């Protein structure tokens, strides 16, 4: 053929470019056609001393413009034991994309290298997200995410901020100069003025595509295009929200 999946790295720092979570994620076509595509995605990364294993299977089909995605992942916190399932909607069009999550625990409290003397388990809850890019511009990106997950003591915004119930919104920006290379910055903000403002390095490899015209600048308004974009990445929280008890 021509594409072969793509490889992806992130790098995210904290508002001192203290770099807070390392990963990396494949995603595989097994079965490629003009209307139908089934794929794996595999991922791994580091974050708070704690190493998870995600592994994910989708569809997309395409229809009139528009482009429709389920996937469904299990998520394996392998430092803490800690093991989640999740379920995917995408609905996506050239320089759109919307998401839908939702994420659900698989097992109960056990005790957590957090805190001595409480135990831990995968919150529940869900997101919605959208990445947006200029027609114009295509190089210029946008993001919007809401999240909420339940239970009493959820760490949304770490273990050092449990709270009751919470939610998060996102609102980031980012710029891809070469399809290569991605830069951005989120501002993430939730109940009692909870804060946070995350930076992203993000490297994308598409197999099969040409060295050179990865570092294309004219290269970019293609990658916002279905005939491209149908090999992203799912747009997911591939990090496990534990609750505490
Ligand atoms: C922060 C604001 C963002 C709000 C985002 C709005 C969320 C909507 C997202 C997704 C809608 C799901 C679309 C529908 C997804 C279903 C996919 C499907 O039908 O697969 C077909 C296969 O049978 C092929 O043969
Ligand atoms: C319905 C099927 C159920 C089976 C459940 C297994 C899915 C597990 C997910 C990821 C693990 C590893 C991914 C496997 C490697 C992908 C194969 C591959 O790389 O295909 C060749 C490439 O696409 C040619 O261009
Ligand atoms: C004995 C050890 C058991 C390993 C268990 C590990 C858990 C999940 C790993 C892999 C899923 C299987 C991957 C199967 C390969 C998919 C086939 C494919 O990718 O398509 C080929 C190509 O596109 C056709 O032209
Ligand atoms: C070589 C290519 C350059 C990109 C790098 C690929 C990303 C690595 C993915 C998962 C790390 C899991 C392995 C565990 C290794 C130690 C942790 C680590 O890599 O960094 C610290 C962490 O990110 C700060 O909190
Ligand atoms: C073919 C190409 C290669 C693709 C390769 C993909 C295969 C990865 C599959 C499984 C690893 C899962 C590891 C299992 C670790 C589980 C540790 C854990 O968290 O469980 C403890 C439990 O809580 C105590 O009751
Ligand atoms: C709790 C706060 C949440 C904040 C978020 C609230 C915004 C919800 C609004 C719209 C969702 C859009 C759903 C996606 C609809 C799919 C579009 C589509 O498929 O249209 C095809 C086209 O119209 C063929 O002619
Ligand atoms: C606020 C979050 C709204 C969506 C979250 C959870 C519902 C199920 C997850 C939706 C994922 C697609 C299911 C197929
Ligand atoms: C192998 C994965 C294949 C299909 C799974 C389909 C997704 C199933 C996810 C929904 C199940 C669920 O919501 O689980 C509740 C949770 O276990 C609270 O205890
Ligand atoms: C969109 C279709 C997929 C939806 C899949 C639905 C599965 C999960 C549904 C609700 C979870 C929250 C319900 C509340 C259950 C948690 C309470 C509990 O079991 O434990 C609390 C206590 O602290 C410990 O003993
Ligand atoms: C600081 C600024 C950073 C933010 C940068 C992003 C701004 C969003 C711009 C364009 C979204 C792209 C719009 C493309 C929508 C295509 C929809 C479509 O294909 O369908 C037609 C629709 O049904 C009608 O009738
Ligand atoms: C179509 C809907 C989706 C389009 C997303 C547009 C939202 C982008 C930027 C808002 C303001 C950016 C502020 C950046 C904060 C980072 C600090
Ligand atoms: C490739 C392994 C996946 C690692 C995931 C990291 C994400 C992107 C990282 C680095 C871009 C590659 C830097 C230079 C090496 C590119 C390999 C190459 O150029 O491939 C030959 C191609 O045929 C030429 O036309």
């Amino acid at each position: 053929m021509n594409r072969f999946g793509t490889a992806q790295v992130n790098l995210n720092f904290d508002k001192n470019f203290s770099l807070k979570e390392s990963s990396l994620d494949w995603l595989a076509p097994w079965y490629d056609s003009a209307s139908f595509l089934f794929f794996s995605q595999l991922g791994i990364r580091n974050k708070d001393s704690r190493n998870t294993l995600n592994l994910g299977v989708g569809i997309r089909t395409l229809e009139n413009g528009w482009l429709y995605g389920l996937n469904t992942f299990y998520d394996n916190d392998l430092t803490g034991h800690n093991h989640r399932i999740g379920l995917g909607a995408e609905a996506w069009t050239d320089y759109l994309q919307l998401a839908a999550n939702g994420y659900f625990r698989l097992n109960g409290w056990h005790s957590s290298r957090d805190f001595s003397d409480y135990k831990e388990r995968p919150a529940t809850g869900g997101d919605l997200r959208a990445n947006a890019y200029l027609p114009a511009l295509p190089q210029l990106g946008g993001k919007l995410m809401y999240e909420q997950y339940t239970g009493e003591r959820v760490a949304l915004f770490g273990k050092d901020n449990l709270q009751r119930n919470p939610y998060a919104v996102t609102a980031g920006i980012n710029y891809t100069p070469v399809p290569l290379l991605t830069v951005g910055v989120d501002q993430r903000m939730g109940k009692s003025s909870k804060h946070e403002t995350q930076w992203n390095l993000q490297m994308n490899y598409r197999f099969g595509e040409s060295f050179q015209s990865q570092l294309s600048p004219s290269a970019v308004a293609g990658t916002r295009l279905l005939a491209e974009s149908r090999y992203n990445l799912v747009d997911r929280n591939n990090n496990i929200v534990l609750e505490y008890q």
